[PDB]
């Protein structure tokens, strides 16, 4: 019955609380009033210099700034891919799942569940970075050297809209667990499971979306058909991948941060 | 009220069977072999090719040398022609979609610009089954494998959208359902260009309550088939760009080989 579904979200809920430290609900009140520990605001090379010294950053030490921030972001982008790892594993019925299909999911499910969760760090103005320390200006990126200034623009223009719809952690919670449970990941060993999971996520969603914001028409379907802008803000971040490594292509680091 | 919704689904499917010729109903009774209907003559070979210009009657591209105005520029040719037909056929539907002339100018030739071929890879897997697909109202049917084997470019023309066509005609959708869902595709508030994106994005969400009654209602077996369709969005977008790489390829590969200008003009595209 209903009970089922909410069970289901509110395990999913509590699971998402203790595998991601920098909630959409934090984020909001640092980007937002609480007003009493305003993050360090990165919003010049001077702002960024006095920034890493400043600020904490577990990720560096004459080699581009433009090519430090792009290589930092990967560092994070990794940090976010454990957290995810061990998120899924608390999704009901992805561990019985044959562990290659697991491997599968994840493999193509990370990007997509990063940009969703990076729109909660951001607004049109910029985006929360050193998991809520610091903020990073939308025009000091843009303002990189041509590859790398229109890296994260994409990202800004979809959180811009992402954001539109207003939800919050209970919400992206099954949101992220739907994402993960994608049966038409290329190589799946088996289907129907993953189908079989994804669609009882999708009945949790739905009446989570309708208990939650009554008011909110239809909000179900434009969550679900921005499933398409990640894609493509997926498939646009590989291609700028591509035109990098004919820029940039240690040993060890390389290894480590590979895709 | 649900009455309005199911009216409003009445309306769609009734505008639909009016501006599209060849329906699902009548595209599957062709290929499964229903009386209702006739059999179709099969082009599965360069033969079969020649043979089908008498039998099967297009007009639109038959004979231009041997295959040298190439078998694949000539299947090309009409299968381009058709695409163009299609548009019309869409436009002539968005017409009567409740709201949209209603709409500025602009955005209703965006809203087409942008809707049209996700709504004729929508409509042509009707028209598909892993073998093939109906060409010519459906007199004729072109194998999968004759297309795939076409010159080094436009052999990898239909694979996709077969390779879509497949797992779409898995949702076992019918007529009052790609009405409906081909309606809420053009009502897309996010097309590039939009001046207006709030008008249409109510009209697309009384759309979107309209497709998910008709689904539970008509399907109340197929769980979450209403999100499972959604989803299939992507697919359609990949399916585009993919083309349009392809069209690139084409447009010198072949400098003698002309592209409608109606197409030519949807181009500047996504």
């Amino acid at each position: 019955e209903s009970a089922d579904l909410r069970a289901l979200a509110k395990h999913l809920y509590d699971s998402y609380i203790k595998s991601f430290p920098l909630t959409k609900a934090k984020a909001r009140a640092i980007l937002g009033k609480t007003t009493d520990k305003s993050p360090f605001v990165i919003y010049d090379m001077n702002s960024l210099m006095m920034g890493e010294d400043k600020i904490k950053f577990k990720h560096i030490t004459s080699k581009e700034v433009a090519i430090r921030i792009f290589q930092g972001c990967q560092f994070r982008s990794v940090e976010a891919v454990q957290e995810i790892t061990e998120y899924a594993k608390s999704i009901p019925g992805f561990v019985n799942l044959d562990l290659n299909d697991q491997v599968t999911l994840l493999k193509y499910g990370v990007h997509e569940i990063i940009y969703t969760m990076l729109a909660s760090l951001m607004n049109k103005d910029g985006v929360l970075i050193s998991e809520g320390q610091g903020f990073m200006t939308r025009e000091f990126l843009k303002s990189l050297r041509k590859p790398f200034g229109d890296f994260m623009e994409p990202k800004f223009e979809f959180a811009v809209k992402f954001n539109a719809l207003e939800l919050d952690d209970s919400d992206l919670a099954i949101f992220i667990a739907v994402i993960i449970l994608s049966g038409d990941r290329p190589g799946l060993l088996n289907v129907k499971p993953i189908e079989d999971i994804q669609d009882n996520l999708l009945q949790a969603l739905e009446l989570q979306l309708k208990l939650n914001h009554p008011e909110s028409s239809q909000l179900f379907a434009k969550l679900l058909q921005k499933m398409t802008d990640l894609r493509q803000i997926v498939t646009e971040h590989v291609q700028l991948l591509q035109v990098i490594k004919k820029t940039e292509t240690h040993p060890l680091l390389q290894e480590i941060y590979k895709d």
